[PDB]
């Protein structure tokens, strides 16, 4: 019980989620650089690369397990490559975590559509949660970022870095 | 002490390295198909393209240390979807890794010609030896299943398989 | 297989060593003054001392193994007593490690002229590498610093004597 | 009690025991070649190459033992540098036991001769039953190697080296 | 990227160091004859054959990862059977360490006129430094023992034995 | 309580026990010369030079606590970069070490005059028992050197270095 | 299966090694004389003594278990109860092994002679070997101790018994 549509929708999602994965680690070693140099943002942002690679896989794995036929494309390199700033990296990766959902979402209501319980079963055990806490924690991180004064506040990212994320 | 033409090779690499990792990733799930159903191929492209991963992360974290600024660019698809059999895969990927092996060897050139020891001792260090024992142990597994008979005969990848990727 | 020249170049650069470790023994001192009372910043210098005594005592047995002689000259007094602000000793440091790396690039291609590979890989080895890092970190450190609002920001050097060199 | 004739002859197994050695150690690394990637045959003859040297070492101490003197000669290059498949490297290899032992046997009659019973023990102690057991093992081998249906077939080889070498 | 010339200059390396396993292990038992009986110099002779069969089989293996055709010679004997004195081997072994230097050197020189910076690197990193440590311990060895009077005050190579070389 | 002329003297120890470690620093690295070679007297001085700095930063710590400033000048470079022999190297540390025991109790004298009992204590703490027992050792193995009959018995320093300084 | 030629052989061989256990007995308290005093002379020599007395146990076993009757002889004096130096005990032990060792030869040659395999079986076993090993041993000794200059040269004795002897 596997659709064409459902099968390219997968397909869709699986580069979305690579090119996630790209963002953040771009974002990493953005705050690595000698001019930024916040070392746990950068950390913040790999392991969040990281488990980008992993919500990749795990579609991956479903397409092979419902007989479809993976279809990899480009993935698309991130829309900057200087950051701004450690408020500006947040807030960008809030939007792609937004982005990232409602296709989710979309993908959930094809899969409805369908009468495909396995793949809306599929989305909401490994995906609709972790990407509404990932928004809530990157809100947060947003909001205390301003509530410090970031970025001007020379002292706001400094301390965020080392206290949050540390 | 690091010149432009550097950096842009470097950055070069960079993609080079994650587009090996792409495509060891794509023969990865290749052999999960249910109509492929080589595991050990699969867990054997899957370890291959997390190395490559950390290949390109070496360098990024290269340009961090030497002060150049990371660019990154679209990671392209691998040229093939279906990779056809174990040897197919195999010999497609002893091609890659001889193409980023020269690849490495025209930036190592273009690091003596700039007087870059610390380039080249980078390249030396880290990647020039791993290449030869990959291509090496590629070109090990190619020969294997050739003299077993695959594709054709039924038993070769299966054996091959389970016990050299076992 | 040695040359006059390079026995020479190899001495010159061991008072260069011990001069380091001079100037960063001397900033050590300095941020456990009674009107200055940065204990990590003091901790930080003192242990970067350290690895330049090593660092010259390499080269000495370098000279020793290669059947050279060592010739030791005076080792110059720090150019400051007073390093004014932690900021300041960070800048003078990366000045430093700078000249130090600028000297062992230039011992290197001596050694490349000389056809001495054993002492390009001595260098590219031991040196080369930990010239950059070191470069990097002082890099990082004046950022940071900099950005926090030192010298004159009266939190700045104090928050990062806690947390970044805690 | 020590003739000049064993004396001389002792030195001469002690040259062919070490020609044993070689002999080895060349089939050791032809089946680690990228065109023969039989890593347990290369593992197999590794160890023989080192039981070989330690054969030669036992009669070295021996001929000091006794008050002789050692005269060493050149260790002649093996015979072969391509051995052809993993069955002529094991066929080539029982005949070399077969003419050591042959060797081992004219030494032996040889001391029985000059009624020095301390060399003909030495030699059965050591030397006469292991070689023996070589000789049966090395036909096991071979003769498990041709029913399977060597060097032709795909699969002997390789099914071979996993399992009776593994 | 391996040349002819290149193949050829590791197959006369790999017989260099075979020779000085060779010439080593000759000296091994001449030092625990019945009229010498210095176990120690024996036993440290002895370790050095070991170190350079490692040194050979470490080259054999390169050619075999570069896809170079491993061709064995002959094995020279030592050009001594009487060594003659504990000084004496000693001077001789120096001087053998200094020729195999000037081979590897050599080799070097010409790797880098093919750039081959991974052929390069390997020698760099297993083999040059490995040969200045030999060649200074031995020039100790050879400084102390004169010293003491060797070969013919009766004490020096007895005192030496038990101390240095215990 | 802490006048100028004693927070001058202190930094002139502090300058003389930093010459002390490198004089030591000078005579290891003469004693693992080619041409010398007493690892063991080599270690001796090794260990005492880093004893000397220790004493140079106990000064640098005493005057930071009494808030005076450390005031750092050139550290003169050893007289002799040929030590000679074994015993030549101890009776020029002897004499060192007199130079600055006087040199202390010319501290300690000043101190008393001054009435600066807490400068007092410290000499006598750290310092001046510390001296009389380096000189007492220096002498005892100037004399066992002399009794053996150095420099010029050729076993007399080999078996001080085996024995004594083991 | 046994002559009476054999066990009368037999009988005079368990003598001559009660004989050889006295020797060395005597030897071992000529050592630990108030004007010899030689501790680890001593010690080597009551060792070789209890070796000797096992050497005597095993052919009374033999005897006994063959079916023989034992008969014992008087255990005739040591020709010496000075042994005048270290090496002259050396020596004369040296002369002692060999005549034992020739003895047991003959013993050896008779039992071929009567078609008596367990006979020189065990003599190979337990004796031949051993007698060469002791032969060897002590020769070694005995040529150390001459080119160290004993007995006349103060030292060499009291250095043999503390380092080889130790
Ligand atoms: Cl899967
Ligand atoms: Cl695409
Ligand atoms: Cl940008
Ligand atoms: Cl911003
Ligand atoms: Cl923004
Ligand atoms: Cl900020
Ligand atoms: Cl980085
Ligand atoms: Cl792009
Ligand atoms: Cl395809
Ligand atoms: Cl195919
Ligand atoms: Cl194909
Ligand atoms: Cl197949
Ligand atoms: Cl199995
Ligand atoms: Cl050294
Ligand atoms: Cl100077
Ligand atoms: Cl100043
Ligand atoms: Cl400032
Ligand atoms: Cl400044
Ligand atoms: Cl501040
Ligand atoms: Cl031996
Ligand atoms: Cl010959
Ligand atoms: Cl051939
Ligand atoms: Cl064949
Ligand atoms: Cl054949
Ligand atoms: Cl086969
Ligand atoms: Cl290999
Ligand atoms: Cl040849
Ligand atoms: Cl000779
Ligand atoms: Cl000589
Ligand atoms: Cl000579
Ligand atoms: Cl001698
Ligand atoms: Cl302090
Ligand atoms: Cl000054
Ligand atoms: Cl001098
Ligand atoms: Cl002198
Ligand atoms: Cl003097
Ligand atoms: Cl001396
Ligand atoms: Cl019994
Ligand atoms: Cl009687
Ligand atoms: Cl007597
Ligand atoms: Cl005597
Ligand atoms: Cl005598
Ligand atoms: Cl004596
Ligand atoms: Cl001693
Ligand atoms: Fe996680
Ligand atoms: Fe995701
Ligand atoms: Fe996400
Ligand atoms: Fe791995
Ligand atoms: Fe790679
Ligand atoms: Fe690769
Ligand atoms: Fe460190
Ligand atoms: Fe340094
Ligand atoms: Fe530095
Ligand atoms: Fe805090
Ligand atoms: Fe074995
Ligand atoms: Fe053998
Ligand atoms: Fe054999
Ligand atoms: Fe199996
Ligand atoms: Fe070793
Ligand atoms: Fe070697
Ligand atoms: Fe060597
Ligand atoms: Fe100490
Ligand atoms: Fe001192
Ligand atoms: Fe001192
Ligand atoms: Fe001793
Ligand atoms: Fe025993
Ligand atoms: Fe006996
Ligand atoms: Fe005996
Ligand atoms: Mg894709
Ligand atoms: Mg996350
Ligand atoms: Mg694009
Ligand atoms: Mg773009
Ligand atoms: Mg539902
Ligand atoms: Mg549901
Ligand atoms: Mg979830
Ligand atoms: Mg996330
Ligand atoms: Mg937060
Ligand atoms: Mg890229
Ligand atoms: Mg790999
Ligand atoms: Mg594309
Ligand atoms: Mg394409
Ligand atoms: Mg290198
Ligand atoms: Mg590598
Ligand atoms: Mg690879
Ligand atoms: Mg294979
Ligand atoms: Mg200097
Ligand atoms: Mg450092
Ligand atoms: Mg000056
Ligand atoms: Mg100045
Ligand atoms: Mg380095
Ligand atoms: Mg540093
Ligand atoms: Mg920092
Ligand atoms: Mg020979
Ligand atoms: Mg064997
Ligand atoms: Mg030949
Ligand atoms: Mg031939
Ligand atoms: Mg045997
Ligand atoms: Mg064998
Ligand atoms: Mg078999
Ligand atoms: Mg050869
Ligand atoms: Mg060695
Ligand atoms: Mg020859
Ligand atoms: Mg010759
Ligand atoms: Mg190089
Ligand atoms: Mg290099
Ligand atoms: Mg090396
Ligand atoms: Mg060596
Ligand atoms: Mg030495
Ligand atoms: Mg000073
Ligand atoms: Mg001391
Ligand atoms: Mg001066
Ligand atoms: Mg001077
Ligand atoms: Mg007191
Ligand atoms: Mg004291
Ligand atoms: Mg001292
Ligand atoms: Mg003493
Ligand atoms: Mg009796
Ligand atoms: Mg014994
Ligand atoms: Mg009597
Ligand atoms: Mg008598
Ligand atoms: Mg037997
Ligand atoms: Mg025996
Ligand atoms: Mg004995
Ligand atoms: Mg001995």
């Amino acid at each position: 019980n596997f659709h064409p549509d459902s099968e390219a929708a997968i397909n869709r999602q699986i580069n979305l989620e690579l090119y996630a994965s790209y963002v953040y680690l771009s974002m990493a070693y953005y705050f690595s650089r000698d001019d930024v140099a916040l070392n746990n943002f950068s950390r913040y942002f790999l392991h969040q690369s990281r488990e980008e690679t992993e919500h990749a896989e795990k579609l991956m794995r479903l397409q092979n397990q419902r007989g479809g036929r993976i279809r990899l494309q480009d993935i698309k390199k991130p829309e900057q490559d200087d950051w701004e700033s450690g408020l500006h990296a947040m807030e960008c990766a809030l939007l792609l975590e937004k982005n990232v959902n409602q296709s989710l979402l979309e993908l959930h209501a094809l899969a409805s559509d369908k009468g495909d319980p396995h793949l809306c079963d599929f989305l909401e055990t490994y995906y609709l949660n972790e990407q509404v806490k990932s928004i809530k924690e990157l809100g947060d991180h947003v909001h205390n970022l301003v509530k410090m004064g970031a970025p001007d506040a020379g002292l706001a990212e400094y301390l965020f870095d080392t206290h949050t994320l540390g």
